[PDB]
This record gives C-alpha cells, structure tokens and sequence, in this order.
C-alpha cells in the first residue's frame, strides 16, 4: 500500500513513455506514403521504408516471421536504438534542429518527439532494438511485425527477473493508445550489444511472459533478461464493416481527390465537427440534405459574422444551391436578459397574432345598464372573446413556460344608437371596418381585460361614451365596434 504508489505509479510514468514511442514507431511503419515539407509546402511521397534506394536504417528487415524462431544477430536486419546510435536522427524531423539533422525527411507531424523522453534517459526498462519482420525477401518490402526488444537494467545484485512488474502498466498504457500485443516473449543475452539478444528457452520452447511466472525457478539468474513486445501493424489499421475501429477523422472525395470535407471529434466526447476541404474556394462548411428528384438541396451553413461589438463572429444559415434561405419547420426559443434584471434570462417562443372584434350587437347586449353596481362574469359574457389555451412547447430543465396572451386596440368607435335605435359601427372584418358608420359620440375610453381558466382565455371589455345627441352617459359591454390584434405566445415571464 505504502510502495504501491511509490514504485508502482513511477514505472506508470516510465510505460507511458514507452507506448508512446512504440505507437510513433508503428504509426510510421503504418504509413506507406507520408506527408513531407519540401519547398515550404506539403507533399506526399513514398515513405523510405518502402523505397528501394533508401539506405540504412529504412531497409532494415528482420525475417523472423515465425516468432519461435531466432532472432536476427545482424546489426544489418534489427535496427539497434538508443544511446550510441543515431537512428532516432532517421524517424524524426530534419528540422529538429534548425540547421537541420542528417535525416532527409521533413515529416509534416511529429511521429516521435524530436527529444527523446528524459524519463527513458536514467530508466531500467529502455528500448534496445527494434525488428521489423519482413513480408517478403525484397528491398523496402512489407513489414508484417514490429518487435520492440525493451532492455532490463537491473541496478541490484539479486532480482534478475523483475520487469514482470512493468507489463501490467504495459498493457493498460497500450489500450490508452488502441495498440494490443501480439505476443511477449521473454529475452536474453550475456553482453552489452544488441545483436546478442535471444529467445529465452524453457526445455527448447521459447518463453512467453505468460508462461515465466511457473517456469521461473529454471533459469540462470547471472544473465540479462527483456522482454520483445509484437505489435502487428495492420491491426486497427483500417476502419471496419462492424464500426470497432475508431476513426481520428473521415475526409470525403470530390473528383478522385481527398479535398471534400472532414468530419473530426473535438475533445469533449459530446460533438462532432464539420471543416472544409481543402478544396473549397470559400471557407463556408455545409450540412446538407437532397431528395434528388430535380429542386436543390438544403444546407445548413457556416457563415461569417459580427456580434453587437462588431468583433468577428459566424452564424449558421439555412439555404439553397442558390443562395437564399430555406425553411425549417419547428418550435423555437429564444433566450434573452430580462429587460428590468440583467442578472436573469428569460426564454421565449415566436408569436401568433389574431384579428378579432368583440360580439355584441343589440343594445340589450351592449349596454350595462347599472355601471359601478355591474359585477362582471368574464367567462360567461355576451359578445367575448374566448380562446383555447395553447400548449407550450418542450423547455430546458430549470425553465417552466406559460401561455401568455395581449390584446392591442385596432379599431375603437364612439357608436351610438341611430333613429331605429341599432349600432351601425362593426369591426368584425378588417377588410370592412370603414363601410358601416353615421354619427358618433364622444369616447372615454376602454378597459380591456384578460384573463386565464387552466384550458380557456377570456378577453373582455367595456368602453364609455357620451352621446351628445341625446345628452347621456354609456358603458358599453363587449362591442362589435371595438377591435383588437390578439398577440399569443410562451414564456418564462408570467402572465398578469
């Protein structure tokens, strides 16, 4: 428990290391044509290891394709690595240096850094050699196998095989980096040279680590043990029918050419991003939908933008092939800082309007006869306005909608009785309000209420007029010539 995060978390930090290197090592291998820098500009070319005029250490191939057979003892096949050799000069960038390396390769990405991880440095568990198993007997062939022979530095007299320990931190660093081992075998050798690497043996069977734990005690504790990790290259390489390969990103093709647009997951885990191609003439990225039966298809668009500072923004715009916007259909809300509380938001829904006058005709309906004594009963009036209470729509967890509902004058006459004692004035249609009409009174004003049941809304008013003619007051109840514009909609701003 005390050591467990002491000696056991420190070699973590050492097996991190490791996979990485091995991950850039298999990553390069991988790619059979890769992205070089040449005249300050990009450009795929065949990767060395696959070109027969390339030299040493790019043709180096071991041909131990049977891992039970022996490994190569020529310096010439197994690529030896780290201190004394130059090889990390070959797989990473000319350019590491500013005067540039012996390398002639500017690769576009670091495959390995340029430094060698100091923790590698001073640690008992190095890479020692690398094989790379052969295909084929031709120069630049396939490589089939990666086998990283890790060299265990034993700083004890005793504890000859403990780099048991560090193959758990192995493993579950190797998933960190969708990576898997083959195989591991045990190695051995009785020198400091790479070329005297061999399979540990138990009774003429070479030894996977597997096997090590009961077959521990038979073994010569003077000599010095590794441990060679496989890795197949082709494994995970390519995306899958059953989607268990993850993609780092997916391009599409215009015209036999990788220049349509990538699809990329940021860091979150939650979303998707969509770029341009690189051949696109404007950076305007777009997701789109055809039905291919002959009109143009919908794009939802990046655009650039300004915000209310006039600092560089985008928008998403929704269009056709040929520029104009396009229809969606759909409930919205807006958010938006209340006007009275910059501290809170209040959301919103987009707003229906509605014509309508109120219904009364007949004087017997319109005029209340005993004003101030009058109770009104909204719900039961002649001549209202009623209305279904709408349904709001679906709403973020902390923010309850309510139906909401004003009314607006639109037209408003002093209609009085004429000689046969009816009321001419009538808004009920807009198209008409200024066909019916002869004289008129003087007008006090209107009191226009609103109000709510759970399932209906109730709109009422009354209107004073004074009739100069006949020398008498009116209140008049829910009347034909008085209109209104009805606004209805949803929000987090209660109703009053």
């Amino acid at each position: 428990h005390m050591e467990k995060e002491a000696d056991e978390a420190r070699r973590q930090i050492v097996s991190n290391a490791l996979i990485s290197e091995i991950a850039g090592i298999v990553d390069f291998v991988a790619e059979e044509q890769i992205t070089v820098i040449e005249q300050g500009i990009e450009k795929e070319i065949t990767n060395p290891l696959y070109e027969q005029s390339s030299g040493i250490p790019y043709i180096n191939r071991t041909t131990n394709k049977d891992l039970n057979s022996t490994m190569s003892t020529n310096a010439s096949e197994f690529i030896n690595w780290g201190a004394g050799t130059s090889t990390r000069i070959f797989f990473t960038r000319k350019y590491c240096i500013s005067t540039g390396t012996q390398g002639n390769y500017e690769f576009s990405k670091d495959y390995i850094p340029c430094e060698e991880p100091a923790i590698l440095s001073n640690s008992d568990l190095k890479i020692d050699r690398i094989d790379f198993v052969a295909t084929d007997n031709t120069v630049g062939s396939a490589i089939e196998r990666v086998d990283f022979i890790l060299t265990f530095d034993k700083s004890n007299a005793n504890e000859s095989f403990y780099f048991s320990n560090y193959v758990s931190s192995l493993e579950k660093a190797a998933e960190q980096h969708s990576i898997s081992f083959k195989d591991i075998y045990v190695v051995e050798r009785n020198s400091s040279g790479a070329a005297g690497w061999r399979l540990t043996t138990i009774s003429g069977k070479p030894l996977t680590f597997s096997g090590l734990s009961k077959n521990i005690g038979s073994l010569d504790k003077t000599k010095n043990y590794g441990l060679r990790l496989s890795i197949d290259p082709n494994l995970g390489k390519f995306l899958r029918a059953d989607g268990r390969v993850g993609a780092d990103k997916l391009c599409w093709n215009i015209d036999n050419k990788m220049s349509g647009p990538c699809l990329a997951a940021d860091d979150s885990g939650n979303n998707l991003v969509l770029t341009k191609g690189k051949g696109a003439k404007s950076n305007e990225p777009g997701l789109c939908w055809d039905l291919n039966t002959g009109t143009s298809k919908l794009c939802l668009t990046q655009i650039e933008g300004k915000d209310n500072n006039d600092k560089d923004a985008s928008l998403i715009k929704l269009k056709d092939d040929n520029g104009n916007p396009a229809t969606m259909l759909a409930n919205i809300l807006v958010e938006e800082k209340s006007m009275t509380d910059s501290t809170k938001k209040e959301l919103r829904t987009i707003p229906n309007t509605i014509y309508a006058a109120f219904s009364n005709s007949n004087a017997s309906d319109l005029v209340i006869t005993n004003p101030g004594n009058y109770i009104g009963n909204v719900t039961s009036e002649k001549g209202r306005i009623e209305l279904n209470v709408q349904d709001c729509p679906v709403s973020p967890d902390g923010n309850k909608l309510h139906p909401r509902l004003s009314a607006s004058i639109a037209s408003i006459v002093a209609d009085t009785k004429d000689s046969n004692g009816k009321y001419q004035a009538d808004f009920s249609s807009l198209a008409g309000n200024r066909n019916s009409g002869g004289q008129l009174g003087y007008l006090s004003g209107t009191a226009i209420q609103v109000n709510q049941s759970g399932s209906k809304w109730y709109i009422t008013a009354t209107m004073g007029v004074f009739d100069p003619l006949t020398n008498t007051t009116y209140v008049y109840l829910n009347p034909k010539f008085l209109s209104v514009n009805i606004t209805t909609w949803c929000s987090t701003e209660p109703q009053t």
